[PDB]
């Protein structure tokens, strides 16, 4: 299948080269998996979901995405013009209020609640959570993202904004789950990415276009931003039988652009999330 005039960042992860527009992938197109974004939320009723996404949980007094952000993370996994994987299953997870913050203990709980609902939905060719947040270093959070892995879900996450080592982060600083940098469409990282030895992967994150609450489209910037576009090349792959959640991580470096960014610290992977899609 291609899209013609896709947004960047899904020409990006169909192509060995920057600065193309049409996004080429198979036909699968995720259908089968599930992936849970654990963020402020989903606007479910967006006609770019297509009835594909679902809220399953809150820990705020709605359900209702009041800021946008997951939303806008729920589209680059899986709605129809701007997300990687258009065929997939969306749950949203609400562990962030609607100024896009939350507490710790809340996204503990968010995680675990996934690794456990799993078990009560039908997605045969597995199941990622999208993790598009973070603060400083907690070992509570790391333990969180970490079982969660464990538990069979494929977990990408943010490096953090910071332009820091991601180290100092988490859930970004948990070795065990996939963490994820930010490119532009120039093959630069991400003014902002963190970086350091835990990055598994870079994807696109400046600059990107897709849902808003209100039925609404806009393009913004982040690690957030990049985060989706793996955990939906995972359900993709997933869904290929390519891989499976405990390796999509390890696959993805492995069939990865290589040593195609710019401004990447020694010792930091120059890795660039690509499908390698052959019609
Ligand atoms: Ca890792
Ligand atoms: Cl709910």
């Amino acid at each position: 299948a291609a899209q013609t005039n896709a947004p960047w960042g899904l020409a990006r992860i169909s192509s060995t080269s920057p600065g193309t527009s049409t996004y080429y992938y198979d036909e699968s197109a995720g259908q089968g998996s599930c992936v849970y974004v654990i963020d402020t939320g989903i606007e479910a009723s967006h006609p770019e979901f297509e009835g594909r996404a679902q809220m399953v949980k809150t820990y705020y007094y709605s359900s209702r995405d009041g800021n946008g952000h997951g939303t806008h993370c729920a589209g680059t996994v899986g709605s129809r013009t701007y997300g990687v994987a258009k065929k997939t299953q969306l749950f949203g997870v609400k562990v962030l209020d609607d100024n896009g913050s939350g507490q710790y203990s809340t996204i503990i709980a968010g995680m675990d609640f996934v690794a456990s609902d799993k078990n009560n939905r039908n997605c045969p060719k597995g199941v990622v959570a999208s993790l598009s947040l973070g603060g400083g270093y907690s070992s509570s959070v790391n333990s969180a993202a970490a079982r969660l892995q464990s538990s069979g879900v494929m977990v990408a996450v943010a490096a953090g904004n910071n332009n820091a080592d991601a180290r100092n982060y988490s859930p970004a600083s948990e070795p065990s789950v996939c963490t994820v940098g930010a490119s532009d469409r120039y093959d630069r990282r991400s003014s902002f990415s963190n970086y350091g030895s835990v990055l598994d992967i870079f994807g696109p994150g400046t600059d990107i276009l897709s849902t808003w609450i209100g039925g609404s489209t806009r393009s913004i910037s982040g690690t957030s931003m990049a985060t989706p576009h793996v955990a939906g090349l995972a359900a993709y792959l997933m869904t290929l039988g390519k891989t499976t959640a405990a390796s999509a991580c390890r696959y993805i470096a492995d069939t990865a652009n290589k040593g195609d960014l710019s401004n990447i610290p020694f010792g930091t992977v120059n890795l660039l999330a690509y499908n390698n899609y052959q019609a």
